[PDB]
């Protein structure tokens, strides 16, 4: 790990983002910091619209870049769906069209809200002279009052943390398949596996900050992008920058780097194939940061750790290595709960399916991974 742009405390996740861009673009942060009020009173629209088109070229550090990606795609979630009842803008204005194409090309990235900018970005600590849990943080934007978006943006980054402690034994796992010592890959696998259980326990805190029926009629709008979406047939127009629509898919933790990693780590191909969640995920990895992008095509180029414990004829390595895939199995068993109460029960109220059966593809590909199990 080098230029990955993992961190050792936060992993994937920014170190301590910016929350304060140049007085350059005062009129871009006052429309992002009152999107609530802007958006409930109807003046938002029409205050996207009154900007005048501002240069990318006072964003001058990587922080400030990420804070605008922020700025900017949550404005245009806001601008694009309203106060998200279905009426919805099929255009976005030249003014912040632009400057949100021209900063996304040079971070590569699509222009819409991803995961590394609502949830790696969109974080601060209250006190920094305590640690990172839940009561001492807050997001930086929010789209709706009520919406459960500090919850359900700070869980998920707090989950991202969690994991990226088992992130930082990696380079110990290849170091010891390499070297042939075996006592410290078991040592490893098992560090892996206690990290990828210790998230678990981090994502019971979704009952307690976010309810089912704000998540399903309220944050779920404003995250939804234009592909393959009736609302949008054709995709989003960005005026001044492509003459025709161009479709980019809404935000999905499909875009989050370390459930992908682990997959690519322990030889869980949920890549490969023809089918559709291999394709989405595959996909998926396009709305990533490159470096963490880099950083998983720069695991599936190093020798398989599933391959390395297959070959050894020694159980010891295979329960090390099934108690790394049973953490990944458990955290996405209790995710599909999450999901049946979160999306399935609300939507019957108290397309669905379609999302159930592809995290029922992820978990069970990954519980097929298990070794001396069958
Ligand atoms: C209210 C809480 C949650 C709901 C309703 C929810 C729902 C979903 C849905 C419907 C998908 C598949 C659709 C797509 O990604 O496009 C998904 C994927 C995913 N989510 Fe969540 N989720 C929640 C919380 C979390 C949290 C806190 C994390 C922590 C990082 C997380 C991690 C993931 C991952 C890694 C995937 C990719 C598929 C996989 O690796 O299993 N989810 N989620
Ligand atoms: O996958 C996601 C959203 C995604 C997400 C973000 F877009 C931003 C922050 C966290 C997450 C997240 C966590 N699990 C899924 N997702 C939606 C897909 C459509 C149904 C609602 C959930």
């Amino acid at each position: 790990s080098k230029e990955y742009h993992i961190d050792e405390e936060v992993g994937f996740a920014l170190p301590n983002p910016q929350e304060n861009l140049p007085d350059f673009y005062n009129d871009w942060m006052f429309i992002a910091k009152h999107l609530p009020d802007l958006i409930e009173s109807g003046q938002l629209r029409e205050r996207v619209e009154k900007l005048n088109m501002l240069s990318i070229d006072h964003l001058t550090d990587h922080k400030s870049q990420r804070l605008a990606r922020l700025v900017l795609g949550c404005i245009t979630m806001a601008y694009v769906w309203g106060k998200g009842h279905g009426d919805v803008r099929k255009v976005l204005p030249r003014n912040i069209a632009v400057p949100y194409c021209q900063l996304s090309k040079k971070l590569e990235l699509p222009p819409i809200l991803v995961y590394a900018d609502c949830v790696l970005a969109n974080w601060k600590k209250k006190d920094p002279n305590k640690p990172l849990t839940y009561e001492n943080m807050d997001v930086l934007f929010s789209f709706r009052d009520g919406d459960c978006s500090k919850g359900f943006f700070l869980v998920s980054l707090l989950v991202e943390i969690a994991a990226a402690s088992a992130i930082k034994v990696i380079p110990t796992v290849f170091k010891a398949m390499q070297m042939q010592e075996r006592d410290t890959l078991l040592k490893a696998l098992l560090e892996i596996a206690s990290c990828l259980e210790k998230a678990l326990q981090v994502f019971h805190q979704i009952h307690d900050h976010v309810n089912p029926k704000a998540f399903f009629s309220v944050l779920r709008i404003y995250l939804s992008g234009w592909k393959g979406n009736p609302q949008l047939s054709d995709g989003l127009v960005y005026e001044g920058f492509w003459e025709d629509p161009k479709e980019f898919a809404g935000g999905s933790a499909g875009q989050s780097s370390v459930f992908q990693c682990f997959d690519v780590l322990l030889g869980i191909q949920q890549t490969a194939g023809g089918g559709h969640a291999a394709q989405f995920l595959q996909d998926m990895r396009r709305y990533m940061p490159p470096a963490h992008r880099n950083f998983l095509c720069s695991l599936e180029s190093n020798p398989s750790v599933r391959e390395f414990v297959l070959s050894k004829g020694d159980a010891g390595l295979r329960e090390a290595y099934d108690a790394c895939v049973k953490a990944l199995v458990s955290l996405r068993s209790y995710h599909l709960q999450i999901v049946t109460k979160y999306i399935l029960i609300p939507a019957s109220q108290q397309g669905g399916t379609d999302l159930m059966n592809f995290l029922k593809t992820v978990r069970s590909t990954t519980e097929k991974s298990l070794l001396k199990e069958g």
